[PDB]
């Protein structure tokens, strides 16, 4: 100091004013902007504190979800607790057997569909020894669950619950697929 030129002249005091995180890189400021011709905004989120206690103890046996893996997965995990139907907790069994092996899924699926499809011709597991044979058919297991036959229908959770899934293994079935599979 008495010579030198030290940087932080200040001894500890720089009260700093509200730096903002970047420019507008790729993130929206609160909420779309066109929402619609209404403009008259006013109402505003409250604290929908009133939907969370729910998971206060879901049972007297022991289980906490704390430090754990990320999967995109862990979000959807409502979306099986929005009906555990009787009907769909066969599902649950279905994809835990072999999440990844997408020949069986589409050649296994029909254990898992809603009773009325009578189209559906149940794949050999011997009629999946190549990916033409898959490739092929999982373009027809996808029109078992187009969204058309599954809107508002009973069964409309059902074709979400097998339309995501069957894209899902298939995302692997490239990687874990183009190999020696027999």
């Amino acid at each position: 100091g008495p010579l030198g030129s030290p940087e932080f002249s200040m001894p500890h005091s720089s009260p700093q004013n509200r730096p903002n995180y970047n420019v507008s890189f790729s993130s929206m400021p609160g909420g779309q902007n066109e929402r619609g011709k209404a403009a008259a905004n006013l109402e505003g989120k409250q604290k929908a504190a009133d939907f969370e206690d729910l998971l206060s103890g879901q049972g007297f046996n022991a289980h906490k979800d704390k430090k754990g893996p990320r999967t995109i997965a862990e979000m959807r995990k409502e979306e099986m607790a929005k009906e555990m139907d009787p009907e769909k907790l066969k599902i649950l069994e279905w994809i835990e057997g072999k999440e990844r092996n997408i020949r069986a899924l589409l050649s296994t699926m029909h254990t898992v569909l809603w009773a009325g499809e009578t189209k559906w011709k149940p794949v050999g597991m011997a009629d999946l020894v190549t990916p033409e044979q898959v490739k092929k058919v999982y373009r027809k297991a996808v029109l078992v669950v187009h969204p058309d036959k599954a809107t508002g229908q009973p069964y409309e959770q059902y074709a979400k619950m097998i339309f995501m899934e069957l894209n899902d293994a298939w995302s692997e079935f490239e990687n874990q697929g183009q190999k020696p599979l027999y």
